[PDB]
């Protein structure tokens, strides 16, 4: 949670704050995907004001993965009730996410784990399996 979110978050109380978010879809030579466990999640985060979408992604996934990837392509941007989010103190949250398919140039990783397409956890929010494919 950023310092513009929370000071967001301060002044608004509970309510609904919308969120632009990004999302990364990254695969190794063996053609698994990487998934996060705080349901499991894909590394994403939140759009700091200023980034462009594409800086956001690479940035998230160094904090949440430590590794160092480039985007390869966008495949799609999602959003609309079906990803609102209500934690469970009352805090009120939708996002917009930008999802991006990235490929690893260096790094290491720092629960993460890798899961085959048919063997995919499931996530808390309904992303279509087409950003996987």
């Amino acid at each position: 949670l950023s310092l513009y979110y929370k000071k967001i978050r301060e002044q608004l109380g509970h309510e609904l704050i919308f969120m632009p978010s990004v999302a990364a879809v990254i695969k190794n030579e063996q053609g698994e995907l990487l998934f996060q466990y705080p349901y499991w999640s894909l590394p994403a985060g939140a759009i700091e004001p200023g980034e462009t979408p594409e800086e956001a992604v690479i940035r998230e996934v160094w904090e949440e993965t430590g590794l160092k990837v480039q985007v390869k392509k966008q495949k799609g941007v999602f959003g609309g009730k079906e990803f609102r989010y209500t934690y469970a103190n009352g805090d009120k949250v939708e996002y917009i996410v930008v999802v991006f398919e990235c490929e690893i140039t260096s790094g290491k990783l720092k629960k993460l784990q890798y899961f085959s397409f048919s063997e995919k956890p499931p996530l808390a929010l309904p992303y279509p399996d087409k950003i996987f494919l």
